[PDB]
């Protein structure tokens, strides 16, 4: 699954990084998956808002995971981005597909959000740790962009008018 | 997984309506994850071409992903498009995740590029049959790209040289 | 009311179509004061995300509302859109000028678009079934924005939270 | 019809102002459909950049008609822009729907546009004597449209060739 | 002349919309080439607005020249859009190169742009009829164009003011 | 404070402008401030929509800051817009910052709005009335953004659905 | 040198108007060949921002110089902006033609900048006076410029260092 | 009026290039202003194509204008562009300001262009004979937009249908 | 054939220039139409960047093809474009309908491209000669366009690998 | 002053970064407001060099304010941004608004940058110190921004010639 | 070669930076010529894709380059980026001109980009151990950019179809 | 170091115009390293505007480089632009790198600047003379750029305020 390179980061490191850049692109390509699933299904007096804010959630997502996934590559390593690999390696709860109310979706939303955020943003130690500043930095750009996001949802329900 | 609306597409045509775009919605995001998959493990003497030509299937099949999704809402449905959903509903064969070769990932891609292809192409008729002429179109337009799509792919592999 | 034209259309066709695209043209163009109307004077929690949203609606109309008057011009017609015209060949019922509240307004909104959208669509098949597939596909385009337009107000109340 | 507000021009100068507005409204309102009435159904060797010409007009007429509807609504009032109340409150004669020639829709034009524009003028004195500075400016950018789409329309016909 | 493709059109299918593809766009390739030989050599009282108008014509077959040669290589099929091909496979009367008067060219446009719109309106039915969608759809999109390019030329001889 | 200009103004209306517009520029600066205070902080179902709605107004009060400013140095004067002179010359209530609700931070905004909308609108008057036009005119630009802005926010709470 | 139009201004306001606005287009088409010439033959150490600060003043002095020249035409007159006549109409001194130091051409400007900015912004109140609040307008948008660009010029001159 | 340069064009060449490039300065910036002379007052069936033809062709003179100075500048000299130089340097009939129609205004312009573009094209031989090949591109790319706008201008005249 | 201008082009050049522009105009359009055939029907390994690459060429082509026959209108002559022209006056060896790979598109392209650059840069000395300088401009940018596509296709075959 | 969120920083993480978050605040917010003072007043030889200089830094300010304003919020806390805040928090010296020399403003201006820069690089290692990366690298991309005007700044007075 | 700053990082920490920044500087500088070398001249089958490609390395190279020199200058030292300087300083292998082949090409870029790439992952690691946390930041942005570039050529040779 | 082409430029030609072309290629590759290391290391009291115009002058060099070596490459030669290849063929004196104040890199650049476009001027005559007119007018736009720079640099010391 690997394939030869100049890049001289030590081979230790490249299977480290591998590994962990490949958990933290299984978790967000399934957040991406259940921004999209929120996004078609809320219902609700904040239905348009919330719909438009979601999008741009996932056009977010979108780069994170390619940056992520071409990382794992740069280093001599394989992506794994298919259904079959997120369903396996995905630690999220399975998103509910029988809710509609906005605040259902947004609490659903922000216990997801929060374990991705909270994993990217470990996920940049690990990486710093390992002596890997550029996969360090790409994270660190998921994180500050998780963690955003994870606020724009919180906002919505830490106070209630 | 039904809410009321006042769009007076008879009952039963919305019925089979939602199912059938649920069925393409299912197909459309796997072949959606696949292509990045492709694009970004792909190797060999034409591996930027096509890196980049990938990027433009999926920017095309996100387009419509949305509005398959967003037609079985209007319509009263639910939209089923969650990484579990997929896993089980899609029909496409499990993408290789240990080819490289560009070669290896056209062949891989031609077949599910051209299995989604068909099915949205025969959507189109039973959508129009069941007297659904928005879904139709929204298949045509589908179709279109998926035709078009398939045809970059296998122009790759019609002659040798 | 007619001039010539090369276009080949059977002459029965024309004129039906001619009529059907004037019933649709003064739907739309009221829809379009509808929409604006509303979009000055709702008040309300959800003022600023629902006062933007009928903007967009109001855009997309002008374009709908331009494409239907064009084609009766182009089979050989008059469009028939001034304001005495408008408010007898409409069907919408006149639409309150003293309401206010974003949740009157989404209600009153929704009677409209139903109406339009259920208008539009079934047009569509008058049209197929008249042998004029431009004006069908003006038609389907045109639905297509409708349905999804009713879709993002009924989604506003099709759940309460 | 009335929302309290902060804006503290007085009461008197308020209820003035926004039956004032509302007069404008109707009167560009219905100069805008009158507008592509024309430019839908004008026919002769002029055909093309007047029907262009006339979607300029159009454009700036909507942006004339928000801008008096938000004022009305600004100061505390409503705004009254539906069919039913502008074919009531507009003072334009109903335009003819079966003239054709370019020029018989320029003499047209030409009398509506020198109505409104006249009105909308004499409306900077009335907004001003009334001491609200703003309405005054409001009306002064509609008449600089006016005025400049009128003279548009009256360099058509003010010399032969 | 044919290629292998996964496209699953049935055989009979392929043939006669490889055809009606070719045929049509013989016909549009020359209306391109037709439509700038009379932008380059109006000339009299209208000459600018007709010139610009023209260009407009052109890039726009120019777009569905491309969709449909394109579709006809999709489904297996040779796209044939040379000199040699279209001076034989056009049916369009040869344009006249000794006319200059805007008038003498919209008389000959006219005549071109009918035959050329009655051509693409009757190819969507035959398609529809042959079970090729996507093919009737292109038609379709083709034929909505080349009817309000015919309008507009009309449009500027059905009056004489 | 003062610089020779050749803008030839009388000196006592250069003099009694200069101290309206750094009024004005006191009152603007501090609402700017305030608008990004609240957008920071705010909580509830409509954070989103609200949170991006007091960046448009933001960025408004920029431009008329700017203008405010160099309308006070264009006639021979000095723009005071340092933290120090605007805690001392701005009257707005200091904002709390001890609230996070959407609707009290509504209400608050809807204080200090009114108060900056109130003095910007009596400050046309006072410049016209010194027979400063060129001052008049960027304080009636500066009005018709606040009352505008005003309106937004009165919007939200005139209903309470 | 009148033609007809139905803007209602009065007889007397249209011909004082018309000839206010022409001596200010002399004036401000002579300020438009005065700013090119000193772009061009500037010298010294400020050149290149000078030079490129003189592009910018003479891109808005245009837009006036066409504003003022079509409100003339729109209440009836001819606008006069011909070589002959803006070198017999122009208030201005001529510029020279010798100097090349940029403090030398900054002094220059200002002489021509302060004149035509004193011009215009008198004539606001002249047009005022005479009821033309258009015309009042379209020299408050243009003094704006001129009071602003004057600034500009004294500015680097106001100080030494 | 001249400066010293690392250019090393030869100074005789230097002094008569400088001279021609004054010459056709003056001409463009004459002609610039007659084209905005003819747009703001032209009259009759024409008028809104050719007002906005008009101004494309001032648009290029303008960037002629600018090159052609600069390049004098470039090779020592002074450029020569206030009214008081092109009024005694242009040698272009005075435009009228008395004439208003279509037709009038196009025949006028034709000989004023007429002048300027032979007198820019036998420039380009001038500076080649001399040696000066940049200053000969200048007035090829020049010559090549009047004998654009040249045949626009006849065009209209040439046929009369 | 000929029409009256101003431009003061010898009569034998116009007559020689028109000829010569005529001659390119049928090789460049019949360039075009080849291009595009290529474009569609290419199969083979290296297929999407040498597809988008044609497109690019066609741009290039259609912008010269526009100059070049404007040009021979300027100077008082006709442009021929049509298909039964281009098809007797284009030199270019009939393009084959029959090929697909990648390399037989190449070298089936590079020989008309070579004849077409081989003859526009030709056709630049025979205009100089002719005293055109702007026509001989007119080659000059076509054949650079001309010469870089030729080094385009011709560096896909210079070496193997 | 605090909200609940699933970012699982350490609490006491989130308490001492708040600080420092808004400790940075009130000196970036205040500087904001230096760099505008400084723009309005300036005057001497550089005068629209530097005045244009300090709009680009103010706009980069501006979006440094809001990212750290925001990343408060985001892991819990409260962001204080009021005039009163600033006023008390900032250490910078208060700025002269009795100075207008260019010199003058930027050996200012340097002093102030000096202190915001130094301590926003302070800041990243503090941040880092706490284990918040994210925070860190918030900092990191307003210390570059920050370093970089300084240098603009000093770059001015580093050399005198 | 150092200037004062009031940038307070340390005076060895200065020093041994701006010595650091200099060595990438040769560095990348030299890479971008190579860069250019490779496009121009490369031949064989993927020529097209290629060439586009390292024009997109060159632009991302650029913008380090110029990155990497301004640190060094903002810091107080100087950037050394002249020929002279680049042949001495960079460690880079001379690059081949006699080389063609799309293969000798991505082969001897790899080894140019491998090292260049290392040399700046490195330089991260000695700017954060300098306690440099900006110059760090420069050299991951660059170092990303780099990496993915190594990528893009690799991937091109790691597989043979 | 030749390639085949169908570019039938004549042998001696091709060879004589490589090595022009190769030596302006390596005299502009040098200026535009000279470029940006005056860019970086200027200082004094007009940094900014200069540091700035020098972008300006490095990226038209960059667009001229490419099409130089281009040019080269395309009538079969090769394009020599590697720092070792630079260093050796260029003949401008090595640019210091001990000078900061504006005036030290004015005169430096000056120097420079017109040593290459004297080069570059003397250039177009003997691709002319050797009868390659696209060479020619590839100097030519150089030629013009170069000028205009030198022009840019110079007026900065051709008077002294
Ligand atoms: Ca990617
Ligand atoms: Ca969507
Ligand atoms: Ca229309
Ligand atoms: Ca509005
Ligand atoms: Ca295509
Ligand atoms: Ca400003
Ligand atoms: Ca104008
Ligand atoms: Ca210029
Ligand atoms: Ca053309
Ligand atoms: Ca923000
Ligand atoms: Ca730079
Ligand atoms: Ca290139």
């Amino acid at each position: 699954s690997m394939h030869a390179t100049r890049n001289d980061l030590p081979s230790n490191t490249k299977t480290t990084m591998i590994a962990l850049l490949n958990e933290n692109l299984a978790a967000t390509i399934d957040l991406a998956l259940i921004t999209k699933q929120a996004h078609w299904n809320l219902k609700g007096p904040q239905f348009i808002a919330v719909h438009e804010m979601l999008d741009g959630f996932r056009a977010e997502l979108d780069d994170h995971v390619d940056t992520i996934a071409e990382r794992a590559v740069q280093i001599g390593g394989t992506a794994y981005g298919t259904t079959q690999v997120v369903v396996k390696e995905s630690r999220l709860k399975p998103y509910p597909t029988d809710i509609y109310a906005v605040h259902d979706h947004l609490v659903a939303l922000i216990e997801r959000y929060g374990d991705v955020a909270n994993l990217v943003r470990k996920s940049i130690k690990d990486a710093d740790d390992a002596g890997d500043d550029d996969t360090a930095d790409i994270f660190t750009a998921a994180s500050r962009s998780l963690d955003k996001a994870l606020w724009f949802l919180e906002a919505h329900v830490q106070e209630s008018n």
